[PDB]
């Protein structure tokens, strides 16, 4: 019996979509749902996707509520859809996916996802919910989550944070960290061994390691010399080099954020999505060192180390491809007698 | 249980509002509403209102299809709000009133015109809805429309028009000429004596009297004799003057109707709207004459013929009120030498 | 090369997408592309569908200009999508499928109709393409249309008009009438023995027989009698019965042409799209006789007379199926005493 | 002399309309009120309203610069229209109230509030403006707001805070508290006595008591034995219990400051109004414990600790009803052997 | 070979329009532009200008990435256009100008600003550039920028600062100091000896000298002390009077600086554009003292101490015309037996 005024009636009353009986009155005025309170009217919604703004605020107010995946794995695990769920994309302020499985009329490519249609698709199934993990062994293509152990079927550690209503987090009073599970033309797939990115803000960053704790209160060729370091071009790789009119390195977070707490700089995200690796055109207010892509991850500092360290330093420049949140990530490495010159997230 | 989906789900199956059970899936886009039909968008209903989208489809979906008085009628009758029904102004592709009464959860001001909010307003009462006649009879302000005699109240001859789904006709299968009645704080009031408009097309105009078909088939000069009219200038008020830059009377739509079977002219509806008397900046094709406000009436050419000869000519420029369609009309007549000069409905 | 530059260039210089080289500039305000000529702009496309005004332009550039089915024909074959060109649906102004192949950038799902994503949607195949009868015959699922005979394929002969830029016409410069093949799962199916819709105006309404002649220049009686109609309800279903409030039959497009010749009447099309059976709110203007859904089918008299003359007339209700446009409908019969009382294509 | 150029001109020169001659040229493009400057267009103003944006320009425009009660309070006291001002609601963005009452020409409903459509309306009233006590007097109904005594009148003094452009504070340069008055049916009403809440922000929360100095520097169980606060459950309702999936209690802003200290947290303000209690769909991000309708009320933590202390501690669950306001908060209280369990603001 | 989808390609892949060859697929949403990344919808850029959503789209896209002058620099010399760049408008999210030369089909008005059509407007021509020096030799009117010697031009030595990609800043891994050339009228003009605005934000204010030091850190009355400015009216003017409900004085953004350190404020900008003089309607949270059109000004102390010791205070009222950023400030100077009582911006 899904309405508009039934949607807008569980976001009032339940603070998103419920399944309650009721009805409240709404207007839609261009892109926002708004309902009458006090005899005036109050926003409920504002749409900033592509699909009507009804639609959208149906698969908003259907959102999931609980720890999911971060955007940027189920993208780098290739999933489509979703079953029965909508994932909100907190950073797109939209669906992370186009279609909806039994969600809502308007974008329901199928009521289930053992309709023919949803075959070839790539769908994300919740061992949390009853008879997903089925559905996931039915399903010829499929990406499932559980929070334990599936019978037989060989499981991927994923990484400790999951995204609670926005908010990424390594959760304390809820399970984040998933067993991640794929399946490709009806054959469960081998997920390779990987790193994954800490998931951190500029803003409020954190150490997570003794190294990143000592990167963050030495100073630059102190900490260099405490972990060996001399010779892999941190200086220009994560210190950042703002001595020239275009910025020089400057592609690990915790280097960001080291910068950050001396001086500010403006970090324009042009492809605002999440992802491994993100692209910014970066002013630093400080100098006026710029650079029009900077690619950024944010990788423990540790993990950093050991992927650089783990390189043969003979060659002038070769592609060093590093599996990083499931996908495998090009990166660029510059030699020059047996030292590092660069190595950063090759664009595009 | 009302829902934009369930309002939609009538207007698909029904083809207007009818209180059935159901739900279609609706997409809202700008100010347009849609609904899926074979996989694509089939657009519902545009809004042309200043209402928001889904308001303004519910209360055109809600709109009253049974001849009804038009909305010039209703106008000049003081009606402020329906009782229990949307009056759909056709001409502003809009609602002829600007809130409800048990119609819209938006747009309602009370379920009931019993309630105190009505009070003040003239509600408009039809006598053919059961209970609608004692619910005027209870009313402190309001307009009764009925099809036969109610007992105590002395009725008023309505126009033998009326608006069926926004076509203006004079009924055979249906009952289009009503009995009016008003109450003003409680007292039933003695409607005046009045003239009707008679609410025809320029395209479609039909003479209603053997003056008008021999206005239509007879010549200027043999029409005026046959009819006694010389000295009351029917050659500048009612044929029109098209040797000047500025064309000359023409405010009857008879003669409008007369002169358009010979040659096209522009008629700019500059405050599109239903009124006893019209403005329109007509441009003569044929001629190239032209007025910015030609004030247009549509009487029946003997209603006309006996209100200026009703008048005295013995003054310059003078005010002639005549109550048409219920209102004072007030007409601008100016005489020279003892005959009509012009005689026309006043602007502003 | 594709860009709005290029897709307004051609439309400017060409009518239509035609894969020339060049740009004009454009600039896009809400949902309309303009081009700047002389130094203003001017208006070459409204946005009346649902999708992004880029996208909706580029399709409707990129529209097929050669005679191509009805949208109605193809809707009943169960066509998703056609293969390398799009079919405008120029009764709804907006592309007759979701998605395209090999067309545009943003709405295809394939380059080409042989990729797995095509293989369980059924793709039109146009026979007059080269190599679209090869691609039909190794599609798992589609509609081919040819002008001649094709090795080993039975045909199905479609309806004798075509829909060239939008105008329904049965072609004397071109081929019109195409031989339909359809596919189902990789086998070629029976298509079923149908009668076809004549996709006439109302305003332009041309009788196809000497039936047709008939019976808009005899009067109802006479007709009747000169074709053994008594007691087949003709006088209801097809000439309409306007003596009561709610409008009787009136089913069959020629009664309607025939009453619009004597008074005109209003046809609300409350579902604008094609389709066989077409359903409108109309009000009689002559006699204010209305009905909310009047269910109209354009058959030629000979075909609806036919099968109402096929039908067993011994039971008081009853659906009676007919293929017409290769789609089952259904028409509610009802009888009393061995006489038609009424028939109709069923509602709802 | 009202336009939309004159506002402008008011708004370019005197920073709100100040009654002064003059005009700008304006430019209205969507939503959104520009003006030329150096020959570009400079945004005066963005419509986040449901009015018409040159109609919420003008509203807004009119908007009272003088500290008045905030929003909270008028709609708690009943009221619907304010005489010849507009109370700018700057949480919604929006006019507090539908209508006005000698403000603009589009939403006036009258231009003084003596006019009988005022009648049946809960007027607002401010004693700081000349006739206003004298307008209140004569008004069937109404709130009045007073810096002083009015003869013969019962005050009520109200709130220490007021709302002066948007910024709620308690007035050193200006009087915020007022005196209040309300008449309903053409009687003086007797305000309740009432609680007031404290109008503060989660990131510049300032303690008003010692009391709120110790919750905010003691520890939890020294704070709770310093105050005898054992057995009223303040670890659950007001420190908040974030061990389980579902956030525990929570519902004092004293709290949520306490704890924002420590670690931030999403608020999701589902309903964004002015309102006694607040409910918010809460995520801490340092545990993952989350809450879809979480009721917050910001009271003086003494204000709260004495409404806890007064209740009777025998029965299962009850409804207490405190006055907070001027409204009547319900509180839902749970108590078990003799000691409280929760005590929250009653959700719906 | 300009396109929309080409400048999205550059966009996505270069982080700004670089002239590289490519397209991706664009989407265009009211005034957003989206491209398809992962199967959805992210967001390029939305559209806050009054042009097209397309064409600001691709002035942004050109948008100088060098330092620039700043807009209120370039407003105070008259620059109508600029030479083959886009200088984009951060404050405003705008193009700067109008018009281009040499950038944008839509708005260009040449190609070349040697074009006749360019003659009698002020073009901005940037020596950092190829052939711009010549440019503005040849050019009737026009401001040209050099980071060095111009072989016969006297120089003037601009502002320390410049803006780069919006950001405020004194260079120092590029140069941010220009010399500053107008022409008007084919004649080389004077630029005059001038004081500079320092473009500081209230938020992250920092100071200049050892005066701005010591203003920040004593107290007002031993800063009047230290800088012998008794009588000089700073506590008005400077300082701030916050006791009455007229907010007196406060001029000198370093005034506010100092104030918001202890508590804080609204600053209403009603007319928001880079301007050497800022108009504010202020709301102090503290007091509530407020004032409607607050002017306010960042210059230097020590450059406004500068100019207020540099006055004649014998007179009543008295214009002081002072240049700040090439432009004449009006400052009203109020005395009183020999003393300042304030010194203001002159308002309007
Ligand atoms: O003829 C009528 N058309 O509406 C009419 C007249 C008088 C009535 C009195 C009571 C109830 C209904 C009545 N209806
Ligand atoms: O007559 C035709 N109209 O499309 C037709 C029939 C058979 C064909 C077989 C192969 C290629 C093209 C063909 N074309």
């Amino acid at each position: 019996a899904m309405s508009l005024e039934n949607v807008a009636f569980n976001v009032v009353n339940k603070g998103h979509f419920d399944g309650q009986q009721g009805e409240v009155p709404v207007s839609i005025i261009n892109n926002t749902v708004y309902t009458k309170v006090d005899g005036v009217d109050v926003e409920l919604f504002e749409n900033k996707t592509t699909l009507p703004v009804n639609v959208a605020f149906e698969l908003w107010a259907k959102r999931n509520i609980k720890p999911v995946p971060e955007v940027k794995i189920l993208n780098n695990l290739g999933v489509d859809i979703a079953a029965n769920t909508v994932i909100w994309d907190y950073k797109r302020d939209a669906p992370a996916h186009i279609s909806t499985i039994g969600v809502c009329s308007m974008t329901d490519i199928a009521k289930k996802p053992t309709e023919t249609i949803c075959a070839p698709l790539t769908v994300f199934f919740d061992g949390r919910v009853d008879g997903q993990v089925d559905l996931f062994r039915n399903a010829r293509n499929g990406v499932l989550i559980t929070e334990g152990s599936v019978k037989g079927l060989q499981p991927s550690v994923g990484p400790k944070q999951a995204s609670l209503n926005g908010v990424t987090l390594i959760g304390e009073a809820v399970k984040t960290q998933f067993n991640y599970y794929k399946k490709v033309d009806g054959v469960v797939q081998q997920l390779p061994e990987t790193y994954f990115t800490q998931s951190r803000n500029l803003q409020e960053f954190k150490p997570r390691s003794q190294m990143e704790i000592d990167f963050l209160e030495l100073a630059m060729d102190e900490f260099i010399e405490r972990y060996k370091l001399e010779g892999y071009a941190f200086e220009h790789i994560v210190y950042g080099d703002f001595s020239h009119s275009q910025l020089g390195g400057l592609h690990l977070l915790i280097g960001l954020a080291k910068r950050f707490k001396e001086s500010p700089f403006e970090l324009e995200d042009f492809i605002p999505m999440d992802s491994t690796v993100k692209n910014y055109f970066i002013t630093d207010a400080q100098t006026g060192s710029s650079k029009c892509v900077c690619s950024v991850i944010d990788l423990l500092l540790d993990d950093f180390v050991e992927i650089i360290k783990s390189q043969d330093l003979s060659v002038v420049s070769k592609v060093v491809k590093v599996t990083i949140d499931y996908t495998e990530i090009s990166f660029m490495l510059w030699c020059k007698d047996g030292h590092v010159e660069t190595f950063y997230p090759k664009l595009q």
